[PDB]
This record gives structure tokens, C-alpha cells and sequence, in this order.
């Protein structure tokens, strides 16, 4: 199987997975102390719920016997029938379905019931991440007329992005968000959950070749460049309008990365740098404009991958370099990749908005997503978990 | 060597390595502010020891000549001898004991003076840990008489597990303990190890099958397969006693983990997911039973490690699939492996605790154990290190 | 390309980027609360910074055309001319570069202006480190007349180190630096940074073998055995001194990797014990001959990178068994090895320390080093950032 390769994306599974608790830390830093362990617990619940639902059918639904190319049978059940180098694969894709779902909680940050966000996590996995993994990886519909997304621009950044703003105009402002700002407990945490991130990228990127080959290397080349052209660009604002905070410096960072996760494998360094570039300010631009509408979006999921991941899905159509992986862009001839791209984007990101919308009113209506008055004031942590973060 | 086999062990020993400080990370959260520095110096004091006693002649005593069946002549003491392969499975089996001594430190949480914690350390590598890695993996009486442990159930986690019950008893209970609860001081801290340990098993148990191949890919799908269900098992739980604590769900995964690793490679997802429902189960029960009887087994190396590595190691002489990696169990028409696992598991577990218990009444007779009561008061970091965690 | 070798040293550069922020956590946890988030920012402005540089034309100045043998031209510049094992070369390289950057934060810690370290951090990049790693690896001077440096004993190590003195000397102690002692706020983060800076050096001296070959198994025995003898003679010094500190522990380990890393692919165990022994030994004089002449060289780059880079890269002359990777040294019957090391380290510590000590007087001249003495009361997390590490 070439053992090389095997180990590569054996290296890279492990990556992606600690990129989970990693987006857990990165979270739970910015919320309040009393919220700390509820926003780090719900990435491992992610994880967890993750793990079984894709073994059970959400692998197979996602890459299974195509159906009307919009989604898979359950042929690979239980994983049956799935075996050797498929099994790797199944266990890649499964660790991109659990990021997914972590960034999300973005949306729910401070006021969820865990019970709730296990019960909508569930359905959205069923309902939006397996159809697109279908779509685009899976012989889809989307694959069939050309669109690309080489490491999730679409599958995950768009899709979480998007849902997180659903869910956010779902479950309602936290108390006290117009008010008064809610600082970061912890920007420390944060920091160690960034530098998590930024490492895990490695083999989310650069595992995505699914080979220990060129087109890992450049992608590995491209979503570093990617990463700090935007985390310059994030540095630089912050210094226009005030003093470079951290927090802004590494979220301009995760906003590359995010923007060439979907082209990673097709652009040379030149377009890395563009991508990075248009990224930075795109994001840096989506989330004042999510604050200025007061919408409580509260790590910004949504202004970060939503808008990251369409840009970079889009740009994929641009830049693509022949020369790098085959595939070529608008300015390198090539009309038709951009059109498929955008007709992808308008797709992917249509769908996780409404339907996210609808599945998180569904759910709001059945169980009720938010916890009382007096559970967000003593914090989730006690009230959820019957913790306390620090003593 | 094939650079591909050559390549992920060595990324697999640098993922067993950061378990280490891991281990001390997951422990110190738990543990009060005054002990915390304590806690993680323990386990970074339990690398810096078995890397210097492997070397000298750990190494040898476990994979060198065999003598008796019950142990390694003294060969390769300073690594005269070991060269190409040998020298990179040598390195990566170092880093399996050191796992194993900071895991034990479990039993002696806030009040063993750190020169007795090395100098039992030393004793128990020499005369618990090298003999089991012998018996089993260098070709010693149990791997003889058809013993099977993938990853160390019994190597790694029967011995502490059982080794830390046996400490706990001779040190006695914590000030206060029966008293009082003692809070965690930083759940995030401890959440982190979780994320480090979950993350570092990818090579724990992946590494073991010595290369990048089929066996390795299934090792990773049942370890993440058993932590996922055993972790649920443990929500479960949690939300039946109440509500689903952060550290209730990463114990319940590290329980499913511990149970997995002597089965990772002769499993299928099927018998994973039997092994992590009662590995959460048992080791739940376990924990209810020691804090019964008022045992200070502090961080639960006994409950997760010690029952999660027992059930496993004889899980696999039930579950083991022939069609996985030619092994096969009681349920796969064999009834010979289950009684190899029972003599295996039978002989390690109570070696482990006998042994244990003579090695720390001797040298609590020798030098003592236990701190005195004021350095137990001030906290260790300031009495045994002259260190204070935070400012 | 061997899948092999391309998977190792994918995965080894994710290790080496790790270490970058790891420098800041490890740095972090020894400064004030005031100024947690500006010790880890620097590091991730370190990363930011040295990608888009090597990008533009750092790689290309270290590795390009040789010019006069002290350095490479402009052949690179944005990558031009560079693909396949080059591009991944050039990755991994990068990282190297973004390492010692961070380790060179150590001088400046809470008093320095942001912008003036990126100004003074891309003029030492530029006539610094390019030069430094030009005549070493990319063909220079010093490789020509035999100079050796396995994982960068001198490009990394003696470079930050003595341009960390030069710095601290040239921006003067912290406000109260000799009336009080400056207690580290969160051990614990320290702690955290020192485990990732280990794991890290799994790829930082592991993958500079360019393969997943005996020389990378080699290297990574060896690297562990100079960290654990290191920092065993550190907790002994801690223990004659007083009680063992978990930070003299690290930081003895840290001066064990420093040492080895010129020298983990040439010498045997025994020799990486000689190694680590004398680094443990050496390190500490210098770090207390620094403290008695008052040098706030803050969190001691020089005393452990600094000198135990130079320790180790003319051990590499006296120590290089031929039977390990065919260069031989001064106790193996070749004392050409041991005179190409005195050369290679007498020109590398004077021009880093007399050149870095002009480019800071330069900066401080053009721009001013050091925050207003309010700012450094404040703390430059509030005054350089507009943060607050926690809340």
C-alpha cells in the first residue's frame, strides 16, 4: 500500500484529531471561567458522538452507493465491507467530520443544553455533513460537474461556518451581550489551543493528498504562506485601529488557513499569498459586520470559516495552477472551474444555512436548545457538569 | 527497511514520549493548586529515570537473552549490541515504560517525597516492568504458552493499575481524604492531558503492529472506537447520577482505551464496541467500589488502567478475529487463547500487586514514603520543590 | 521519493512548527501574569514573520547560489526554481529558522516594543541566520573546510543564544530586575511548553537526517539520552542547592537537546551521555555566571542554548564515531574534525554576539527597543496588545 503513504496518513489522522480539543481550548479561552469546562467538554463530546454515528452509517451515508448523487446508501454500515486502505480513509474522513461539528459550537458558546446540542449535532451530521461529503468526495452531484474542494473548503468551513450563524439566530443572544462585552478568561488557553490548530492543519491539508507525494508537500507549503499572510494582515488592522491583540493575530491566522483549505492542493505560493491576503481582510470585514448587526455568532465560526472557507472555495476556480496539480483556474485559461465553484459555494452555502435553520428551530420546538435564565448566570459548567474550572 | 514502516514508528515514538508529561498534566489538574508542580514534575522526573535505566540495562533485562523464561540476561546493557531496527523498537518500548511509571504516580497524588517515587520507580521498572515486557514480548513463559497482548494491557496497564493499588494501601489516605472531598484545581489543565493522551494513543497503539500496514490501520480504528463508546458509557452514567461531568467522560474514554490496547490488533469494530461498553462499565464499578471501601487511589490508576487493561487482556481471548489478524477467540471457535489470556492475566495481575507491596513496605522501611504532615499541608511543590504553581 | 522519507519529514516539520509556539509557552509561564500573552504572541509573530521572509527571500539567501562562500543569492526569491524534495526542504527549513527566533525572545522578555522585535527579528533573520545556515548547509565556508552541524548546534543554538545576550545587554534589565526576584506566574504553562518543545525535537533532530533511515533512529536515541542525562544532573545541582525545581529540571533537559542537536547523527549513546553530562554541568555555571554579573538575559537562551550548542557542536569534533554515520573525531584518531568544530564555533559565537549586538543598537537607535518604564509597570500584555491574560 506503500507503506510511506500509509504512514503519512496514519501521522495525519492522529493530527486531525487532536485538532478537536484543540478548537475545544481555542474556544474556551475566549468564553467566561464559569463556562470554561462546558465549551472544552463540548469538543469531546463532539468527538465522541462523532466517532459512533460514523461508524454506525455516517461514513457509509457519506461515501457509500451513490444515490440520485446527492447522497450514500448504507452499504458500509457498521463499517461492513469496508476494508484495508478504505479503512484508513473511513477513519480520515471521520476526524474532519468531528472538527466540523466542534467549530460549531461557536454558535452556542455560554448557553446550550448539552443534551440538545448532542440531539442537533446528530441530526446535522446526518442531514448537512454527510451530504456534503457525498456531494463533493463521495461521486456527488457537485464532483459530477466539476466542482473541487481539496481538504473541505466547503465540507467543513462553509458548512460549520454557516450553521453556526443559524444556530446562533437561533438560540438567542446571550444575556448581557449588547450590554457589556464578555472578556476572555483565559487568552493563554486559547493561545495553547491555537498553536494546537495551526499544527493539526498539517496533517488536515497535507494528509489530504491521501500520499506522502508532491501535492502534500505544496500543500503543506501554500496553507503555511496562507496562514501568515493573513495573520499579518489581522496584526496590521489590529495596529490600524488600536494595538495587535493576540487573539486577533491568531484568528486572522486560522482565517488563511481555513481560505486555503480548499485549494491547498491546486495553487502555487503566488496564489497562497493572494488567497491569504483577500482572506484576512474578507473575514476581518464579515466579523464587524456580524457585530455591527448584533448578532451573537460568539466565536465567530461564521465570519472566520464561513466566509474564510467561501472565499477559498471560490478562489480555487481562479488560481488553480495546472502546473501544480493538473487542474487549472480562470487566470490559467480555464472558465469552467470557476463556474462549477461558485455554483458549489452557492449551493453548500445556502443549504447549511437553511437547513441548519430549520433542524435547530426543530429541535429548539422538541426539546428547547437553551438553558434557563439562572443556568447561564451561574454559569454552564455548574449547572451542566456540576464543575468548577479552577479552584 | 522500508522507509514507509521505519517512518511511522518513529512518529510513534515521539507520540508515546508526549503521553508522558501528558499523564502528569491529566493527574495535575486534579489535584490541589498547592500540589501541582508536584504532580507534572513526577512525571517528567518518571521519562528523565527510564530513559537512563533502559539504557543502562532496562532494555536488556526485557528483550535480551531469555533465562528461565522469567527473564533477560544482561546483552544489550548499555546498548552494546543494538543496532538499525533493534535501536528504534528499543527507543520506542522505552517510551511505553516511562507511560507506565507515570501513570502509577496515580496512587501517591500530594504526598510521596519525590527520592522514594524514584527510587521504587527504579525498583518496580526492574523487577515488575522488565520481567512482564519479557514474559510477553521478549519471548518470556507467557508468550510461550500463547499469551497475546497488543499494546500492553498487561504489560502497561494491569501493572500500574494493580502496582498503584498496592502504593496507595502502603502510603495510606491523604489528609482529610475520608473527611472532605479534595477539588480539582484546574479541570482545563487535566482536559489537556485527556487531549495529549487520546492524541498520543494514535502511536500507542497504532505503533504497535512495528509498521505502517493493515494491522496498524485496524489498531487505529478499534482504539478510537473503544474510547468513544466507553466515554458515552461514562456520559451515560454521569447524566444518570446526575449530571455528565468533563472528567466523568474522559476517564470513561481512557477506560475504553486502556481496554483496547492488549486487543487493538485482533479485533474487529464489533468486538471494539463490546470491549468499550464493559471496559466503561466494570471500570465505572471499579470506582465506586475502591472510594467504598475508602482506598486512596487517588487519580483511579487501579479503576481505568488496572480493570480497563484486565477486561481487555481477556477480551481478547474472546473477541479475537482470525479474519483480522489470524488470532481468533472463544467466540471464533478457539477456546485455547481465552485460557492463555486467563493464565496471563491471572499471573500479571497478582505479581503486579504482591511484588508492588513488598517493594514499597521496603522502602517506606528504608527511607520512607510519605512526606510529613506539614510538607502534606503547605503542598509538595513548595516542600519537595520549593516551586509555587501560580503567582 | 520515497513515500517513507517524504512522510517523516512531512511529519517532522509539523513537529518543528509546534516548537515555535511551545518556545512561547515554555517563555510564558516564567514572566509576569502582566505579560503572559506578549511572551507567547512573540512567538507566534516569530512564525508569522520568518514564513513570509523565507518565502520572499530568506530561503533563498541561506540555500541559493553561493556568493563568496558567505552567502546565497537571489535565485529563490518567491520560491522560483524551487519544487518537489526542494519545496519540502525548504519547509522544513523554514521552520528552523522560525524556532530560533523564539528562542531568542528569552532578552527581551517584558520590556520590549512588538514592532521593534519584528524590525530587529527580520534584520537578524536577513544578516544573521541566512548567513549562519548558507555557510554551514547551503554549500558556505565553514562546510568547506569541514565543518559539521547535525540539527543546528550553531545555526539554531549558538545564534539565538549569544544574540539573546547581545540583546539583553543592549535593551537593559527589567525595572527591578536586581532589588526583587521576578516569580514565574504559571509553572504549569511552562511545564506544558516544555513538553511540547521535547516532542517537538523528535523532528527537530530526528528529521534533519533527511530520511527515516538509521541515522534518524540514531539521532533520536541519542537526543533523548543528552536530555534525560541533562536534566538528571540538573535535578541533582537542584537537590545539592536546595530542593529539585520542576523548572531547573527542564530547563537541565533543554540544555541536554541543545547540546546533542549539532551532534545526534554523528555520536554513539556513549557519547550522547559525555554530551549531556557536561551540558547539564556547563549550563548551569553559565546561567549562574550570568545571574552573579547581572545580565538580565531573562529566561536564559544564552546559558542554555548559547552554550550548550557550543558544549555540543565541538563535541561533535571529539566524539563523531565513524561506525555511527563515517565521521570520525579527535577520540576516534581524527583531529582534523575537532579543529574544523573550533573554527566553525569561534566564528559563529563572535559574529552572532558582536553583529546582533549592532543590529540592536541600530534598531534602538533608529526606533527605540524598550516600552516607556509606565508600559513595563502596566505590563505589555495591557500596553502592547490591549489584552489581559486572564480574567
Amino acid at each position: 500500500m506503500s507503506d510511506g503513504n500509509v504512514a503519512w496518513i496514519l501521522a495525519s489522522t492522529a493530527l486531525v484529531m487532536l485538532m478537536v480539543p484543540g478548537v475545544g481550548f481555542f474556544y474556551a479561552g475566549m468564553v467566561r471561567r464559569k463556562n470554561a469546562v462546558n465549551m472544552i467538554a463540548l469538543s469531546f463530546i463532539s468527538l465522541i458522538i462523532t466517532v459512533l454515528l460514523w461508524i454506525f452509517y455516517g461514513y457509509s451515508v457519506s461515501f457509500g452507493n451513490d444515490i440520485s448523487g446527492i447522497i450514500g446508501g448504507l452499504n458500509y454500515a457498521l463499517l461492513s465491507g469496508v476494508k484495508g486502505e478504505d479503512l484508513l480513509f473511513m477513519m480520515y474522513q471521520m476526524m474532519f467530520a468531528a472538527v466540523t461539528i466542534a467549530i460549531l459550537t461557536s454558535a452556542i458558546a455560554e448557553r446550550a443544553k448539552v443534551s440538545s446540542f448532542i440531539l442537533l449535532s446528530a441530526l446535522w451530521l446526518t442531514f448537512v455533513y454527510a451530504p456534503f461529503a457525498h456531494w463533493l468526495w463521495g461521486g456527488g452531484w457537485l464532483a459530477k460537474l466539476g466542482a473541487l474542494d481539496f481538504a473541505g473548503g466547503m465540507v467543513v468551513h462553509i458548512s460549520s461556518g454557516f450553521a453556526a450563524l443559524a444556530v446562533a439566530m437561533t438560540i438567542g443572544k446571550r444575556a448581557g451581550f449588547e450590554e457589556y462585552s464578555i472578556e476572555p478568561h483565559s487568552i493563554p488557553l486559547t493561545l495553547i489551543g491555537a498553536a494546537l490548530l495551526w499544527f493539526g492543519w498539517f496533517g488536515f491539508n497535507g494528509g489530504s493528498a491521501l500520499a506522502a507525494n508532491d501535492v502534500a508537500i505544496n500543500a503543506v507549503v501554500v496553507t503555511n504562506t496562507s496562514a501568515a499572510v493573513a495573520g499579518f494582515v489581522w496584526m496590521v488592522i489590529g495596529w490600524i485601529k488600536g494595538k495587535p491583540g493576540s487573539l486577533g493575530i491568531v484568528s486572522g491566522a486560522i482565517a488563511g488557513l481555513a481560505a486555503i483549505t480548499p485549494a491547498a492542493g491546486f495553487v502555487d505560493v503566488k496564489g497562497a499569498i493572494v488567497i491569504g491576503l483577500v482572506a484576512g481582510i474578507v473575514c476581518y470585514l464579515a466579523m464587524d459586520f456580524r457585530i455591527k448587526k448584533k448578532i451573537d455568532e460568539s466565536l465567530d465560526a461564521w465570519a472566520i470559516h464561513g466566509i474564510g472557507g467561501l472565499w477559498g472555495s471560490v478562489a480555487v476556480g481562479i488560481l488553480a495552477n495546472p502546473e501544480v496539480n493538473g487542474y487549472a483556474g480562470l487566470l490559467f485559461g480555464n472558465p469552467q472551474l470557476l463556474v462549477s465553484q461558485l455554483i458549489a459555494v452557492a449551493s453548500t452555502t445556502a443549504y447549511a444555512f437553511l437547513v441548519t435553520l430549520i433542524l435547530a428551530k426543530a429541535v429548539d420546538a422538541a426539546v428547547g436548545l437553551r438553558v434557563s435564565s439562572q443556568e447561564e448566570y451561574v454559569g454552564l459548567d455548574l449547572s451542566q457538569h456540576e464543575e468548577v474550572a479552577y479552584t
